[PDB]
């Protein structure tokens, strides 16, 4: 029951030229927007934070999400902004990065899931780094890289204990150097 | 029903000053006396072998001895001359090793285990070399040794095939480098 990305677009007074679309309830804002703006006035920021987290769930984020509906709804114009989740974290239990009840971000499904790709990206770019510093020793470590000493570590966005603590680079000489990662 | 080992020396003419006692019936022969005797004249040479073995076992040690035993009952001077068995197997199988039956060789149980500690002494030094290789790279590696590239394995007398195949040098920088053994 819910609106299409141009509706919202419009209400923020966005034009197609830096929207790029995700579907029909999404969209990319080009960030250089930002810098086109930077002769306009900023509104107020209110931080929401909470007590100290206990198990019985505080529901910042819903109240993140509640707060800035109320405030709209008083008409006092106001966007609310998030983390995107970690996709991980939801195949192991349903959590509240998207709100609850009559609270939510929409849609939640896709913001819950690959959403944009934004996680996938920084997921490419790290484990390129990691591919890279690998094959540079393999082929003839000219950094002299200490394999006792590397701080990058390889990432997923996936909750696997089984990947805490591994051997890499085994099965000869094809597949370079051994080393804990 | 055991003859003292100098009671077998004695019927080979072998002085205690190349002799040197395990216990009451074992000996090591100094191997500087072979040297000494290199203007006698040599025996015959007999040489035991066997038909393609089987899994039905064809008793070829146990025939070694007796063939000696044998020389020997019809008055001609004779020495058999044997492998060492290794340890390992015998904490896994009864084997034919020391002979069988009536044609043995003796004392059986510390010929089959521990012996003159020959087994133990070679395991020392090959593992010495692995030692000093492994810590020759960990203090800077001046050979340029190719951990991919070793073809020094480990050693032990066990029947164990958790040992095959091995990875070795984590646990960081003071243990030295990460190599598959």
């Amino acid at each position: 029951g819910m609106k299409p990305i141009k509706e919202i677009a419009d209400q923020l007074e966005l034009k197609d030229d830096i929207l790029y679309p995700y579907g029909h309830y999404i969209a990319k804002i080009d960030h250089r927007f930002l810098k086109s703006l930077e002769n306009h006035e900023d509104g107020k920021l209110i931080l929401v934070t909470a007590v100290t987290p206990t198990p019985a769930g505080e529901g910042k984020t819903t109240t993140s999400i509640g707060l800035s509906m109320s405030l709209n709804r008083i008409g006092k114009k106001s966007i609310v902004t998030l983390r995107e989740p970690s996709l991980g974290p939801t195949l192991g239990l349903k959590g509240g990065a998207t709100g609850g009840g009559r609270s939510r971000v929409l849609p939640s499904d896709e913001i819950n899931l690959h959403f944009t790709g934004d996680m996938h990206a920084v997921a490419s770019a790290h484990n390129l780094l990691a591919a890279v510093l690998d094959s540079h020793i393999k082929h003839g470590n000219e950094l002299k890289i200490d394999i006792t000493r590397v701080f990058w570590k390889r990432t997923m966005d996936m909750n696997d204990r089984a990947l805490r603590s591994i051997v890499i680079g085994l099965g000869g000489s094809a597949n370079g150097f051994p080393r804990e990662d």
